[PDB]
């Protein structure tokens, strides 16, 4: 029992950041096999991140003007590519400690693990959600860029997102391991502002169905509602529409807990319209939304 | 930018845990050197924890019947000893992966990271504190003993918990890795009921401090106050009494900040008095206590 923000476990993900150093500037690298990946921004000087022309500034890089450090080992670069917004930096050594994994794109409001990294080494490990505006609230310092965020399928780990930017008002912007950005950022240092930070209503109900698991009922209400009755309030409080594949999605933590999804819907609805009145749900006063309704599954039945 | 509830990396602590079967038990174990150490109630069925004997029910037990499973290669175990709440499982084979390591019995109000394990494998990390009635508020499920908890300073890990108990009321207790509980709690299936749960009133201004460096400044006031008056207003409200050790503790981020201790006290006392009027700080609608002053220190200032 008890319910937790839990990253996955980061020791997959620790055996693959290095250092990657371009003249002054020094940041993360995700090496797999012989490839390390890490933002193409490493090229530049803040100055350049004003109007970086990458192409341009890249001319006048070589491969040994990018040194790249996996504890106190220097690696080779024999090769570099620039894919979107990442650098791939090809290596005559592939990482021993290689996992097996994938890149995947995700959607808004799914949730990964960020292994923080300094100059190639992990601070710490955190659990976060894409926002429904492509921005994540991350915990970033200078030369946390080229931190990656992932997910754990067993022993397969999916690279979802890696760490480029933040922006004037302190959220954090970064791409796939295919260097596209989620949203509309850029890696340059201009008037970007993120859209509305809309809640991720499935993820609130799942998080519903966890504290009900959990012991926490006191919020079940007598009430019942439908999608559109229920989404003509979600709208007015800034939630996210929710869709019949939510309702879908749902369903076994519906079966588990014997409570119909519209039912938590409508307990949904008077806790947006009534607060909580100073009382908490696992140990908090607003409704958490970094809980994916597989999140709920995954902790409630100790998957590993 | 950005304050998360941030882990440590647990990759060093992934390495240290193996399955420990004992009949019908499975439970979690930590391999250091050539010693297994594990919950003592493996040797407990149910029934057993209820009321056991377990010196009584050790004398029937062999060093073949600890099955002990480090991945899929099977530990030969050569010899145990109880020490107080914990088995010691002497094994043939020094853990390869033993990270330098020291045992740390921590106060009430530190913090550390937890990484929740089923059958020797890791599910997932999250950081917890030690409640000043020496509960945890974790999640954790059948299986989940021996589990462990560490701090990691540069490359030691300090183990200060391993998780044996779930109270009735769905709250944690374990031991230091000495065996020896944390608080008045006993491995027995009985009447535990914990004392109050006090605010850890340090952590939660180490936290203030922490939205002020990164831009949550609503609440900061015009007022200060003095450390007895604080506590008279600090008691009533179930928080810890504030000592000059915590003022002292405090003063890196009161010098960094140029926000006096006794004024960040002033701005709590009225949000204690005053509530948050519905507003937010860190994305937290409640007062924050399982930051620690050095947790804050570590996360604005990027150590590895
Ligand atoms: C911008 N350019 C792109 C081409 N390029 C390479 O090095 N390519 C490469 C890739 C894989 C192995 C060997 C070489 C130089 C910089
Ligand atoms: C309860 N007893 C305690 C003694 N004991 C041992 O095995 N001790 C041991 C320790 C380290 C190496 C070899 C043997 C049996 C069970």
């Amino acid at each position: 029992s008890g319910f937790r923000k839990m990253a996955f476990p980061s020791g997959k993900v620790e055996g693959c950041m290095v250092q990657v150093t371009c003249g002054t500037t020094t940041l993360n690298g995700l090496w797999l096999d012989d490839v390390v990946y890490c933002p193409r921004h490493v090229i530049c000087t803040s100055e350049d991140m004003l109007n970086p022309n990458y192409e341009d500034l890249l001319i006048r890089k070589s491969n040994h003007n990018f040194l790249v450090q996996a504890g106190n080992v220097q690696l080779r670069v024999i090769g570099h590519s620039m894919q979107n917004c990442v650098l791939k930096l090809k290596v005559d050594t592939a990482n021993p400690k290689t996992p097996k994994y994938k890149f995947v794109r995700i959607q808004p409001g799914q949730t990964f693990s960020v292994l923080a990294c300094y100059n190639g080494s992990p601070s710490g490990v955190y659990q976060c959600a894409m926002r429904p505006n492509f921005t994540i609230k991350g915990s970033f310092l200078n030369g946390s860029c080229g931190s990656v965020g992932f997910n754990i399928d067993y022993d397969c780990v999916s690279f979802c997102y890696m760490h480029h930017m933040e922006l004037p008002t302190g959220v954090h912007a970064g791409t796939d391991l295919e260097g596209n950005f989620y949203g509309p950022f850029v890696d340059r240092q201009t008037a970007q502002a993120a859209g509305t930070d809309t809640t991720i209503t499935v993820n609130v109900l799942a998080w519903l169905y966890a504290a009900v698991i959990n012991g926490d009922r006191w919020f079940l209400n007598r009430f019942t509602t439908t999608l559109n009755d229920f989404n003509l309030v979600a709208m007015k409080y800034n939630y996210e529409p929710l869709t019949q594949d939510h309702v879908d999605i749902l369903g076994p933590l519906s079966a588990q807990t014997g409570i119909a999804v519209l039912d938590m819907c409508a307990s949904l609805k008077e806790l947006l319209q009534n607060g909580m009145n100073g009382r908490t749900i696992l140990g908090s006063a607003l409704l958490e939304d970094e809980f994916t309704p597989f999140d709920v599954v995954r902790q409630c039945s100790g998957v590993t």
